[PDB]
Order: C-alpha cells, then sequence, then structure tokens
C-alpha cells in the first residue's frame, strides 16, 4: 500500500550533519574508521569565522561535521554580514545540543526541488519551523523544520560545490579511503510516544508507512513516494525483563533524537572487513557476534541467497542476515559512535527487488530480534 | 645557575589530561595519530556516572581524555557518595571549559612524594586553589591549584593502576600502536603577560628559571631541582610586521592557556615517518617544511652531530635542529590538534648531555626562529 501522498516533491536523502564540540577530531576519526574521504571545508581558512565545518563523503553518502568557534571571532557580525556558510547555525543551539546529548545528528537533510515551498507546506500541515528558508548565493535553498527532540529535518533545493561558501579540499589532505559505502539507506528516531511522533511527521511530510514483514521496541517507518527517503521511529515497551535500549537511549540522550544510521555498501563483505581491520586502531567496534547456532539456522532461512561460502563468511563477520517476502537483508550494528549508548551506526546491503533496486528492499531485520532470541537459548545447549 | 629551590619534592611529569565534549573520538583519533596505546577506562562501564575517562600510552607519556555525561545520571550523588574517579571534576566547570577554549589541556599532572603537602606549601606561597588534596583508596592523593588561564597544575602521590576505580582495558581493544614516543618533555603556557605568569608560579613552586642559549614572543622556562618538569610561558610582542602567534592564540582560545606539549622521541625519523604516513588517515598534519636553504646550512652548523645522510633524512621529514652549548635539538612541530589555532604538539629528540640524560639538553629552539628566517629570505634568491 503506497497512496504517494508527499505533500511536495522530495528527491533523496542529502546529508547527515553532526553537532560537535571539536569537529576536527570526530571527522578524522569518522574518515578513517568508516572509509570516507575529505570533501569538503568551511572554516576559518575559508573565511567563515563562526563555525568550521568539515564534509565527509564516500559514494552518495555525506557526513558533515560542524562546531562552533569562539562567539568573539563573529561579535561584530550580524546576520546580513554572517561569515557563516550554514545560516541556520547558531552559536548557543549548537552549544546546547551538545551539553545536552553530547555527540550526535542535528540534521537530516533531503534534497527537494524547491526548499521554500516545502517548508511553507510544511508548516502549513503543522510543522514546527526552526530556520526559514534561506537563498545562499542565488544557487541553493535551505530550511529547516522540527522533526523530533532537538533533530531538525533540513530541506536543500538547487536552481542549478557543497554549498556555496564551502571549498573543495587539497588534493594532499584529501586521501582516498573507500571501503564500499554508497549511500544513506534510512535514519532512525527514538522518541517516547511512537503515536505522535508518527502522527506529527507523518502530518507535515505526507509520508506514508512502510508496510513491515518482547524486544522492548514499538516501531514504524515513514516513507517518501518513492520510498528512498526512509524514516523509522521507535519508542520504548516498558515492563519488560530486560530494560529497553529505546528507555536507556532516551536517558543518556536526555530525550528523544536520531538512534542509527544505516548505510547501505555495496559489498558488505569488503566493508566489514575493512572497518573490523581498524577497529581497535581509530576507528568502529561492532555488537558482539551471534552465536554459531544463528548461522547453523541461516541454511534453513536464506540457503537460496547465499551459498555455504557466503554464510560461513557471514558468522567470521558477524553479519545479521533477514529477508521480506520481496527482498533479503545483510546488516550488523556499530558500538556507539560516542562516549554515550545513544547514536551507532549500521551497516546494510539489499539483494533483490530490482525492476533499479526499490527501496526498503528486505525490510529493516526486525525478524532478527526474534532469530537473535531463539539463536542464544538454543546455543546454550 | 640552578639554586634547587623547589619548595616540595617534584618528580616527573605523570599524565596530561585533555578535557573533551566526547571523549572516545577524541582519544581514538590521538591513538591513532601518535601511536598510542589504549591503556586504562574509566566510565559508565567501569560505575563512573560522572565522566567517562580514557588513558593512552606511550612509553612512560600519559595523555587522558575525560568528557561529562549527562548530569542526570549522577543527580542522586552528593561528593561523598561520588561515582567519579577523578573527584575534582565538575560537570559545570568542564563544560565552561570546552566552550570557552574547545579542545584543549585542562591539568598539566606531575607526581610528587606528598600531593598534600605539595598543596599546601603551595597554597601558603601564593597559589590559588582548584581543588583541595583528596585521598583514593587510601592508596593516591591528589590536588590541584590555578597554573595559568583555566589550566591546572595538578599534584599526584602514591603511598606505594593509572587511578583507583580507573579499568584496565581489554588486549582486544587494546592494541599495540608504538611510532617511538616516550615521554613528556616540556609543556608550554600562553599568558597576556610573561611577568605576573612567571612570579606567581615560580612563587608558590620554588622553579627556578632555566638559562637559554622580531619574531613576536618573550618567553622564559621554569624548571624543578632537576630540571626535569619543564614549564615554559610565552607572552606576544606586539607591534611587529606579522601578528604574534601568542596573541592570535589568545584571541582563539579567550585567554591563557597551554599551547604546546613537547613529546620526547626515541627515534624522531621512526616516529616522523610514522605520522606522516596517517597524516591524511586520520591523524596530524605538520608545519609547513622549511626550504632546502635551510638543510643547505645545516652542515655548517650541525655537522659534527649528523651524517650528511641523517641530514638528508631531515629533509624529507622537515625536521629542524637547534643546538646549544651543552647538546642538540631535533624538533617539528604539528599543525593545531583541533579546531581552533590554539594548542599543537611538538616531537623532540635531544642529544648530548650524558651524565641518563640532564634535562632540556640544546634547549628549546630559540634558535629556529632566527635560523628559520634566515632560510626564507635566502632561499627566495
Ligand atoms: C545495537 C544493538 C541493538 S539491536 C538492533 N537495533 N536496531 C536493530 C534493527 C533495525 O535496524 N530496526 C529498524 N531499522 N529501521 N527501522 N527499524 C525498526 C534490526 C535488527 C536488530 C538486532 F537484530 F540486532 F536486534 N537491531
Ligand atoms: C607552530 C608554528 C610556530 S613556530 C614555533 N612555535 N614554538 C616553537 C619553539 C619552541 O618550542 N619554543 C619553546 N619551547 N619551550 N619554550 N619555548 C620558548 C622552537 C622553534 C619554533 C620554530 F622554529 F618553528 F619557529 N617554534
Ligand atoms: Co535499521
Ligand atoms: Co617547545
Amino acid at each position: 500500500k503506497n497512496p504517494k501522498s508527499d505533500k511536495f516533491k522530495v528527491k533523496r536523502f542529502h546529508h547527515i550533519e553532526f553537532w560537535c564540540g571539536d569537529a576536527t577530531n570526530v571527522a578524522r576519526r569518522f574518515s578513517w574508521g568508516l572509509g570516507m574521504r575529505f570533501s569538503a571545508k568551511s572554516d576559518l581558512s575559508t573565511g567563515n569565522m563562526v563555525h568550521a565545518s568539515y564534509l565527509l563523503t564516500s559514494g552518495d553518502l555525506r557526513f558533515l561535521f560542524t562546531a562552533p568557534y569562539s562567539p568573539s571571532l563573529s561579535a561584530g557580525e550580524i546576520k546580513p554580514t554572517t561569515t557563516a556558510s550554514i545560516p541556520s547555525f547558531d552559536h548557543g543551539s549548537c552549544r546546547s545540543f551538545f551539553s545536552s546529548h553530547g555527540l550526535g545528528v542535528r540534521a537530516v537533510a533531503i534534497e527537494v526541488e524547491d526548499a521554500e515551498s516545502a517548508f511553507s507546506i510544511s508548516v502549513a500541515n503543522g510543522a514546527i519551523p526552526s530556520s526559514p528558508p534561506i537563498v545562499l548565493n542565488e544557487a541553493v535553498t535551505i530550511a529547516e523544520v522540527k522533526l523530533y527532540g532537538d533533530v531538525v529535518l533540513r530541506y536543500v533545493s538547487y536552481k542549478a560545490e557543497f554549498l556555496p561558501g564551502f571549498e573543495r579540499v587539497e588534493d594532499a589532505s584529501s586521501f582516498p579511503l573507500d571501503y564500499g559505502i554508497r549511500r544513506l539507506d534510512h535514519a532512525v528516531g527514538n522518541v517516547p510516544e511512537l503515536g505522535p511522533a508518527l502522527t506529527y511527521v507523518a502530518g507535515f511530510t505526507g509520508f506514508h508507512q512502510f508496510a513491515e514483514f518482547e524486544s522492548g521496541l514499538n516501531s514504524a517507518v515513514l516513507a517518501s513516494n518513492d520510498e528512498m527517503v526512509l524514516l523509522p521511529i521507535n519508542e520504548p515497551v516498558h515492563g519488560t525483563k530486560r530494560k529497553s535500549q529505546i528507555q536507556t537511549y532516551l536517558e543518556h540522550n536526555e530525550g528523544a533524537g536520531l538512534q542509527h544510521l544505516a548505510l547501505m555498501s555495496e559489498d558488505i563483505f569488503r566493508t566489514l572487513r575493512e572497518m573490523r581491520k581498524r577497529s581497535s586502531i581509530g576507528g568502529f567496534d561492532f555488537m558482539p557476534s551471534p552465536p554459531p547456532t544463528y548461522y547453523q539456522n541461516l541454511k534453513k532461512r536464506v540457503g537460496d541467497v547465499l551459498s555455504d561460502d557466503q554464510i560461513k563468511e557471514c558468522e567470521e563477520l558477524g553479519i545479521l542476515v533477514d529477508r521480506d517476502d520481496q527482498g533479503t537483508l545483510l546488516q550488523i550494528f556499530t558500538k556507539p559512535l560516542g562516549d554515550r549508548p545513544t547514536i551507532f551506526i549500521e551497516i546494510i546491503q539489499r539483494v533483490g527487488c530490482m525492476m533499479y533496486q526499490s527501496g526498503g528492499c528486505g525490510g529493516f531485520g526486525k525478524g532478527n530480534f526474534s532469530e537473535l532470541f531463539k539463536s542464544i537459548e538454543e546455543y546454550e545447549k
């Protein structure tokens, strides 16, 4: 069921912006850990006296890392005379965000046909405005509305190099890392109450519910017309034996926010080999692998899609596998990206649904919860 | 001239503590960039509900990275019932420090015979108290006094594993990196006025002035009895043609603070090869190399100490060389460690003065300022 009810034309995920206290160290760590190239900058060396922003790219994936300078550097400016390249930036908002939440995503940015129209229609349909539409160098238009917590949905549209005022970084510093990651597949929020969050976001976007197929989790996925923009949201289920990890998130994050980013790889094996080689030398750690029972139970479930060698290759890398009625999903989860048990990354590869590949092919791994319970108890034997 | 006037017994530099917004990403970046092993932790997994602290070690060098959790996690605690492993930590102080200064050094920590005595004698001699002496698990005593800006001099003494409450990190995560760095040689402050800063610090420590031999810099070095604890301080010289980099520091740092950390390497060539290999893949960048004239002028100055091959090896790595009347100094400087043009690192190796090697052998490279001016103009030809 796809009513295709988008209230304005949405294209693809454009970028994800992290608000940091020091953009340099987070960007360099992520670049090495994920194999993403330094591709653009806006900072003191480009005349930005307001914020330091560094863009990493891998395929179509764009990660932006931004931190405030001392307000004193820009004390003489006013909004008409700002040197910030992202006009929505606010020193106080940024410092308040990072002291409240620590390292996390401030903006989920989607590209649209007309950012001013998208903002207007959104606000007309219940969206809480965050930053009004602003036209940068007559070329790009940016506007922001509240999504959940202190996370914003950022609309970007081009009349026709990331943003104006960003410079291409010198080749020297730019080193061509690549572990196979290619695009953002979905971005997931954690909220206290799923109902009101869904009503709000579906209300101002027109995104529809993506149909799916005791873990402390209720969730639903909002999707654009071609289901390439996927925004799942989770709520906790209280009273369970093991404490809901959504509830732990809300407590350590000081409320709602972005929980995980799913990054599509063109070869999840190459990606997981390359990231795991770097786990203990500055990269990212992965959640503990499932017990070998899990992989001894995979033949009965996906033996038609993956060979005995590829299923073996799953076991060494700790990859999980799930399956829709339309496709198959390979997935694995990092440990939290920073100090707090809040944001983490998911690496995924989807197989099936070739018409190009349709969005959400194979689902989001909801069955891997139940299979992860049956794994453990069956192994305990 | 060494009066040996220490007002209490000082041993060696013990550790340097960075105050961060996310300790994880800074620690992982530094570990890869400098070849330092993850060696101890105090965080949620060890019962610390207050701050996340991660210790990197290379030889005797200890770098500690600390960031606050949400105050909500520890809202029920009081100082007698704290789960912080560093009792001086304060959420508000830490957030205020990082929003004011960005990433930087909060504590220069020296080991002493008796931290309570050192604190008492210091305060009796004009030191501004920061955190009174506290005995941790009847084993270690920590106390802090103001050094300059928001940097503290931290006294640590042991009756007899970093600090109580810190756990040894699992071997898995611990990967034995090592690029040859071995100990902290000196830690340098930038202040608006050198005179009052020196009078203050020499006043409460008894440290003496270490004798030395148009760059916008006046400086002096305070030293302990055996001159193994070296604390240089700089002030700007205004009115010069090129703006004093000390003044730029003060402006971007919002006042006085730690400018650079000099790390002694047992083989500066191995270190600089290994760090430079990683500059564009998550490590540290170095200041631009001097022009080849500089190395064409080295034979006439240090040809008695370094071979033609080692002087050639200087040129490829960009190493600078200076010389006292007692020894020779090899040195090089990183670009700033984070977003702001504030803190950076110096890598050094000293040759000469073997009695063990006496402190400050070869000086601090003050002549490399003048030789760096003569380099450029002579090259311009
Ligand atoms: C970090 C350890 C917690 S385990 C975890 N956390 N998330 C997930 C997802 C997921 O991606 N769900 C999802 N994506 N978009 N919408 N929704 C609901 C699938 C499977 C698992 C599994 F199998 F590991 F339990 N997850
Ligand atoms: C980052 C680029 C600025 S150039 C710079 N910045 N610092 C230094 C030092 C130093 O270490 N001085 C020092 N150490 N302890 N006390 N003092 C005074 C020596 C030589 C140079 C040189 F040659 F590059 F100009 N430096
Ligand atoms: Co997911
Ligand atoms: Co120095």
